[PDB]
């Protein structure tokens, strides 16, 4: 009858290659944001500028990845029904490709847009907490690696942050790009909120796994 531990979370674990040059990608794009006018101009959501990689200051300790469920060995909310599926058995320890569309800035954190594969849609949670559905947005949409976080916020909030930054977007209230970083368009979202649409996406190859701290 025994029970056995769930993991702290699934999710995909970039391998070190893909981590590093994803973070290192990251850095690049909190150092040209803060040295960008239009970014300067309204600092008033965040003669003296911002370092970003500073307000950020909570990063991801180990490699980086995107998460799919939390669990928290089982104290999380639909930790079991999520891990006793079939596809996830199937795809643990398996090998994945993550598509980076995009890099988002808010108040609160930094990361990454990842747009999942139809397969990888299959290992996306039904039963999240604000889940993309709820805001009219397709599942997966919230898919993400964080970057950073401010001092007092904790990482859940970036999927909930790229959530909100998707809904501007959708709604068509992406206006024409502010102006223009190295790898891609700069959009101005009102209210802190920065996004960078890459103008070639990025590939990752990570893990689908279990962390368990
Ligand atoms: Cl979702």
């Amino acid at each position: 009858l025994e029970k056995d531990f769930l993991p702290l979370s699934f999710g995909w674990f970039l391998t070190k290659k893909s981590s590093e040059t994803l973070r290192k990608a990251g850095q690049v794009f909190l150092e040209e944001l803060g040295n960008h006018k239009a970014f300067k101009k309204e600092l008033r959501h965040f003669k003296e500028k911002l370092e970003l990689v500073s307000y950020f200051g909570k990063r991801p300790p180990g490699v980086l990845h995107c998460t799919t469920k939390f669990c928290d060995y089982g104290k999380a909310a639909g930790a079991e029904e999520y891990a006793q599926q079939e596809v996830v058995k199937r795809s643990y320890g398996k090998a994945f490709k993550l598509s980076i569309s995009a890099l988002f800035v808010t108040p609160k954190t930094a990361g990454a847009q990842v747009v999942l594969t139809d397969q990888e849609l299959q290992l996306w949670p039904s039963d999240l907490d604000k889940p993309s559905a709820s805001e009219g947005l397709p599942p997966g949409s919230r898919a993400h690696v964080t970057l950073g976080c401010a001092a007092d916020v904790q990482p859940v909030q970036t999927g909930l942050d790229l959530l909100d930054i998707l809904q501007q977007v959708k709604g068509g209230s992406q206006g024409e790009a502010v102006g223009e970083l190295p790898r891609g368009k700069l959009y101005s979202l009102g209210k802190g909120r920065w996004m960078l649409s890459l103008t070639k996406k990025m590939e990752v190859k990570a893990i689908f796994t279990g962390y368990y701290g």
